[PDB]
């Protein structure tokens, strides 16, 4: 998947102007901002795509979070549950506990699409819990079936 959608353009924005943001990744097959057609209204965002979804990933990483304008840009997926069903809360691990240990724990099951520790804000040493999301509710539950009580405990949000 190489489509992207970008969010909060300024009013005043170009498809062009989007172009150029974008080309500086690598080739773009449409770039289009959604606008009024009688009117020429933008209804404030677009739809990028990239011709390589390697390319569509890094203008994520670096276009995500630019402010132009006044306006805070936000660059993801259009088509990307799958974080719903496919999104597993797990609790009482080791308070010593790493991603390593984690992945060499999760990435049994499948794809780890996203790990994340919860830490202490204070502290910073991690805490019991941590959240893992796998590709296919399918891996989420193969998962869920073995892991639960090693101690510990997983599920979905």
């Amino acid at each position: 998947n190489t489509n992207l959608i970008v969010n909060y353009l300024p009013q005043d924005m170009t498809d062009r102007e989007l172009y150029a943001l974008f080309r500086a990744i690598g080739p773009i097959n449409t770039c289009r901002i959604m606008r009024d057609y009688k009117t020429g209204y933008s209804f404030g965002y677009a739809f990028v795509d990239f011709t390589s979804e390697m390319d569509s990933q890094r203008a994520i990483k670096v276009l995500n979070g630019i402010t132009v304008r006044n306006k805070r840009l936000k660059v993801s997926y259009a088509r990307p549950e799958s974080i719903k069903d496919t999104n597993l809360y797990v609790t009482n691990l080791p308070r010593t506990i790493t991603d390593d240990q984690l992945d060499t724990i999760f990435g049994k099951y499948g794809s780890i699409v996203q790990k994340n520790i919860l830490r202490d804000k204070l502290t910073g040493r991690p805490r019991g819990v941590a959240f893992v999301r796998y590709n296919k509710r399918e891996e989420a539950q193969e998962a869920i079936s073995a892991l639960n009580n090693v101690p510990l405990s997983v599920r979905l949000a």
